[PDB]
């Protein structure tokens, strides 16, 4: 079994296409996540809206009337409800406001599109969302920069959340499921990317995109409880910490100390699998 | 040796952030090219301002005085004349106009900024291009759309070009070096991308974005002459085509005539490393035998 042999800083988002910044954990307030991109198991099976190249990653396609975008995936094909909570690549930033740059195939100019997420127009899984003044035409676009919610009003920015992709939080549009802290003192890490717009936006995703890509070509036949992994210093080969990697595609640590964990690691380390082991098999804190 | 077990489809072009949409062969005017993005080496050295990453493809960062862009990398490092024609990442377009799309930490709002490359004011090279109206400020600008290239005035899109990234062209800037059809009735294959823009632009590019962070990662020990490949439909799993991989990082076939060449082949196949081979291996047309 393989990750790949390239260190973090030179790995991109899967939310966004944005690099590597750095590390970290989610807040107190956050326990389980259930982003919809930068989903893939260990075998290589993507989950959610995950694509394997980042060049989809964050993206919409569809034709306004100049109410309504009705969307396609981004090759044009038809998306339909039963494939998944939006097209493949759609962003999945909850707790925030979109600004989509839309370019258009055979016409000049960019233009941007304002996304609220929240309200009852939007709704992705039906394969349409809110024009917003967006002109009539066909426009494929790419999440350029964020702002807080516009409702509720005051809100702050949460990217740990993902948006409302149904009419209703109440109607089903095949989610995939949520992660959670395996126990026993691991916590989830998060790859950070610093996401422009009028605040210090750092946006965590549980595989950088090439992580992805790797394991979708790679479709590893031997797959065991866990994976115990190094993150090493590429020059002097030091063990600068250990981690587990789960089936279902997200890695833990165990900090040491609510000052010293993942966030207080290099960045420029590179994973490496070691071996299979237990699922209960206990890591040495960071 | 492996490439990626990933269907051509599915992958980006390494010039620019767009899905890869068709293989083809370069126009009858173009024999070499010297792209200086997606260019890496069988055994994983990335060549030019190649990143390993498509977040960093066809990006630039810089501040703004108001009249000049001075250039760092894209994390903020320095970039310094020694280290290649432009920042990593740095886009390769040559022949058309660029319209990039400028965003700031900490601030909100775009701004499109317009890019004539053929100024004596564009010199990437030394870390500076003209501001051409966009205000003081730090930010990280990415490709978003092309034109006609401003000068020559009336000249049409050409994608096959890289841009002047020195002063004059005649200053030095290091460009990593041209890549010329081998012989043996071989032609160099390009995996191309629709480019938004007043036209129907088409993006070539030598090698898929993940095929470069592919052989970045698995630095293959042992690269020899050329590798013979098939390319490959996954569900049926028929040889659609003898290719071969060079090391410089290029794939090449023999076009079965001027009728039946990459571009008639489907986009959804998978490239599967079958031996290394001799320089001169003589291939199969594609689709015969
Ligand atoms: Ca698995
Ligand atoms: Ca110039
Ligand atoms: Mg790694
Ligand atoms: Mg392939």
């Amino acid at each position: 079994f393989t990750l790949p042999n390239l260190p973090l800083s030179s790995l991109s988002n899967s939310r966004a296409p944005l690099p590597i910044s750095s590390m970290g954990i989610s807040p107190d307030n956050v326990q389980s996540v259930q982003f919809q991109n930068g989903r893939c198991t260990l075998d290589g099976r993507l989950v959610g809206t995950t694509p394997v190249s980042l060049s989809h990653v964050a993206k919409i396609r569809g034709t306004s009337n100049g109410t309504v975008i009705n969307l396609t995936e981004l090759d044009g094909t038809p998306f339909h409800p039963f494939e998944g909570p939006a097209p493949i690549g759609f962003p999945d930033l909850g707790g925030c406001d979109w600004h989509i740059n839309m370019t258009q195939f055979g016409h000049s100019s960019q233009t941007q599109y304002d996304v609220d997420t929240t309200p009852d127009t939007f709704v992705p899984h039906l394969g349409s969302i809110q024009a917003n003044g967006i002109g009539s035409g066909n426009y494929v676009g790419v999440l350029s920069w964020i702002s807080p919610p516009s409702h509720p009003s005051g809100s702050q920015v949460d990217l740990w959340k993902i948006p409302n992709y149904g009419s209703s939080i109440t109607e089903a549009t095949h989610l995939a499921p949520s992660v959670y802290p395996p126990g026993f003192g691991e916590v989830l890490v998060f790859f950070m990317s610093k996401m422009p717009g009028p605040g210090a936006y750092n946006l965590p995703c549980l595989l950088p995109q090439e992580y992805i890509s790797h394991l979708a070509s790679e479709q590893a036949p031997t797959i065991g409880e866990a994976a115990l992994l190094h993150y090493v210093d590429p020059d002097t080969g030091r063990n600068l910490g250990e981690f587990k990697a789960y089936p279902d595609g997200f890695l833990t640590c165990v900090p040491n100390g609510a000052s010293s964990g993942p966030q207080q690691l290099p960045i420029n380390g590179v994973f490496v699998f070691v071996s299979w082991v237990s699922r209960f098999y206990q890591l040495k804190p960071v």
